[PDB]
């Protein structure tokens, strides 16, 4: 029931942490998450990762018997909100993608070693913020990404890769924010992998022209001409009420 300041309350998941302890600190009672190992180099990179929008670690504590990492708390997954609810506004999925790509932006200005964007990883706090669980040691369902998220250079292999893949994960996450549904649908894998590789979906008519606009450009199969997650953040539809702390420091 207690550990350091740390008083344990239920058991949930956090993404690519798994199963972790929500526990209220003991004199300001802030919701933390406690992730217990019963390494070294895997915290002193997420040590690294500050900004808004992914998990942060507050402490690491040595139970001489277990090691517990101190983590920001998100009990929920973005997806789980989407879906629980109606279709939402576009500027309540706006909102949702511009957090998204500011932590994708600060991965990159930084060296960051790329780790494919999974949906269970876009975890959401009760302030409604993207909170980006980034995290690598469950494992014996699947080893390698959602390949409904996986960019055509990837799926093809053919082509080499870099950090235009992120653009085509973020456009996906925006198409089905903004459709509640796959933009790459197929239930049998080499006809989703044809339909990647081709730039073959269907853009709702529901949608905005900035919205439709900025998807399209996302959605690009030869990564070479796939817009820039830095341009991404000038786009006309992309900038309506963006909160200034989102932006590089180039930008702000």
């Amino acid at each position: 029931a207690h550990i350091g300041n740390y008083q344990i309350v239920k058991t949930l998941g956090e993404g690519s942490f798994g199963k972790v302890k929500l526990a209220y600190h003991t004199t300001t009672g802030q919701k933390v998450a406690l992730k217990i190992i019963n390494i070294e180099r895997e915290i002193s990179y997420l040590r690294l990762l500050r900004h808004p929008h992914i998990i942060k670690l507050y402490d690491v504590i040595k139970s001489k018997d277990e090691i517990i990492m101190v983590i920001e708390y998100a009990g929920n997954e973005l997806f789980d909100y989407i879906v629980q609810r109606d279709k939402m506004s576009e500027q309540e999925a706006r909102r949702f993608f511009q957090q998204i790509i500011s932590a994708v932006e600060y991965c990159h200005r930084h060296k960051i070693v790329h780790r494919d964007l999974k949906p269970e990883n876009l975890l959401l706090d009760e302030h409604l913020n993207v909170k980006i669980a980034d995290f690598g040691l469950n494992f014996l369902k699947t080893s390698c990404g959602s390949p409904n998220y996986a960019a055509p250079e990837v799926i093809s292999g053919k082509l080499y890769a870099g950090p235009e893949v992120d653009v085509w994960s973020c456009g996906v996450i925006l198409y089905v924010m903004l459709c509640r549904r796959l933009p790459f649908d197929d239930e049998s894998i080499p006809v989703l992998f044809k339909n990647i590789s081709n730039g073959v979906y269907t853009l709702p008519k529901f949608l905005s022209p900035g919205a439709a606009g900025l998807i399209k450009r996302m959605l690009i199969v030869n990564p070479l001409n796939r817009i820039s997650i830095h341009e991404i953040m000038q786009d006309d539809w992309f900038k309506v009420d963006l909160p200034e702390y989102l932006l590089p420091p180039d930008l702000k």
